[PDB]
């Protein structure tokens, strides 16, 4: 046809906007493609965007047409402060080359290695003395995971873990769970629609500008003091690297390694490796004891695996089916990104029986593949089942994609999933979960959901077994 995806009819500026519900942007572009397709146009104020719903529509796109798929769509309350720069929010040279450096780096500091295996381990140590600390007292577990999970990353790339009493390491994950909430409340979807205005008004969204500043503020700090004390020789972290190649690329007036790159690349991994998988820790605690049932399978698959004594290792995953299904299930259930970082057509491109033109956005709607009808049974429900066959073996399916696929897909991946294991692992084998409240009053459905899906607020209970 040559033509883009069929869509509703925009107004000049304010697009779909009158047929959108900010509050609920999942719902209201699902409900629009039972009517066009699940592969639409839409647009967000003068966005034009190509939506991708299901497996295939998905899959097909950014995996089989990868390299046409693989452009940074926008976030337009994040491009506040990063404006195109740092490695996530990038494109073409710039991207390529900031990412392969990160993968490169990280993999240096023990990503995927035994090192950081060895680093997760122990904070994992930590997590669980600051879990006894709380007496089995009813608490707010929020922090306790964010602090944890925030110090495997930050021991890559600021070279040290934060101590879980300082004041300015609570600020941060206040920041960056701030942030994370705006960008899916209704406003903040409200932001994507309408940036070229809102930046400028009075609103939400300036307090969300103050937390991402005060990100940026700390990570600047941080790159001038190791810079005061930078050994060429011997980097101790990311930013050390980071500083090398710079010095390195000093003589070449079109290298992408300068200030701001490290300053916005190391704030994507900060934020990016902190905020998603606190976020998955704190909806799967909360589903686990909304499912009794499952919470007790879990701890029969590892008193039996690991015992009591010894600490987890992520070598035990390949003897737990149930935990690994367990660890899948909540990530697909919590379908974090539901609507995963936007991509963007590199060149013209023909897919399916449409015409992308170049630079065209596109929204890969993750968690219409997760709860894909195709690949789940039960997509509605949180059960384990999904992941494993009747022997009770661990289960593949093509429509897991929490980490998103494709050629810009999560190169956190790795640690994520390590993190995942043995966080949860090492959690459910020291204690047993207490609700305030009795499991079918628990209510599991999400607080907010538009960059993000945000779990409702909740008290619980670390049980010593
Ligand atoms: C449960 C945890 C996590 C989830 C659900 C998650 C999800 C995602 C998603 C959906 C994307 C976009 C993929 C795409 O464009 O196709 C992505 C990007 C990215 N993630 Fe994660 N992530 C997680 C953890 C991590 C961690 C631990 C790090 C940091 C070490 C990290 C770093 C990145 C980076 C740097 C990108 C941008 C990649 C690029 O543009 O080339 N993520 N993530
Ligand atoms: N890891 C995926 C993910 C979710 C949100 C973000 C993020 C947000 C702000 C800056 N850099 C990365 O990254």
């Amino acid at each position: 046809k040559g033509k883009l995806p069929p869509g509703p009819t925009p107004l000049p500026f304010i697009g779909n906007y009158l047929q959108l519900n900010t509050e609920q942007m999942y719902n209201s572009l699902m409900k629009i493609s039972e009517r066009y397709g699940p592969v639409f146009t839409i647009h967000l104020g003068p966005r034009r965007v190509v939506v991708l719903c299901g497996h295939d529509a998905v899959r097909e796109a950014l995996v089989d047409q990868a390299e046409e798929f693989s452009g940074r769509g926008e976030q337009a309350t994040f491009d506040w402060v990063f404006k195109g720069y740092g490695v996530v929010f990038s494109n073409g040279e710039r991207a390529k080359q900031l990412r392969r450096f990160s993968i490169a780096t990280l993999r240096d500091f023990g990503v995927g290695k035994r090192g950081i295996e060895e680093r997760i381990q122990e904070e994992a140590g930590f997590l669980i003395d600051a879990l006894r600390g709380t007496g089995g007292a009813n608490i707010d577990p929020t922090f306790f995971l964010s602090r944890t999970v925030s110090n495997v990353i930050s021991s890559i790339v600021f070279g040290d873990r934060f101590d879980y009493k300082d004041k300015e390491f609570l600020s941060l994950l206040r920041m960056m769970l701030g942030i994370f909430q705006f960008t899916s409340t209704s406003t903040g979807q409200l932001y994507e629609m309408f940036s070229s205005v809102m930046k400028h008004l009075p609103g939400p969204q300036q307090q969300a500008f103050q937390l991402l500043q005060g990100l940026e503020d700390f990570i600047a700090k941080k790159v001038e003091h190791n810079q005061r004390t930078l050994d060429p020789n011997s980097p101790r972290d990311f930013i050390d690297s980071f500083l090398i190649r710079m010095q390195e690329e000093e003589k070449n007036p079109n290298t992408e390694f300068y200030l701001k790159n490290l300053v916005m690349t190391t704030l994507n991994l900060f934020i990016g490796g902190t905020e998603t998988v606190s976020t998955t820790l704190r909806y799967g605690f909360l589903l686990l004891m909304k499912h009794p049932e499952v919470e007790a399978k879990v701890h029969e698959e590892i008193d039996r695996v690991i015992g009591k004594n010894r600490q987890p290792k992520f070598e035990d995953r390949a003897k737990m089916p149930y935990m690994e299904a367990v660890i899948h299930e909540i990530q697909r259930f919590g379908d974090v990104i539901p609507m995963s970082l936007a991509r963007r057509v590199k060149k013209d491109t023909k897919f399916r029986d449409f015409f992308l033109p170049k630079g065209t956005e596109v929204y890969p709607m993750l968690g219409s593949v997760l709860r894909d009808p195709s690949f789940f049974s039960n997509p509605q429900d949180f059960n384990p089942q999904h992941f494993l066959n009747e022997k009770g073996q661990f289960k593949k399916s093509d429509a897991f994609v929490p980490f998103s696929i494709g050629k810009r897909n999560c190169f956190g991946e790795g640690l994520a999933r390590m993190e995942l294991f043995l966080f949860f692992t090492t959690v459910m084998q020291n204690f047993r979960l207490k609700s305030s409240q009795s499991p079918k009053d628990i209510d599991v459905s999400p607080k907010h959901v538009g960059f993000a899906t945000i779990p409702r607020n909740y008290t619980m209970s670390f049980l010593p077994r």
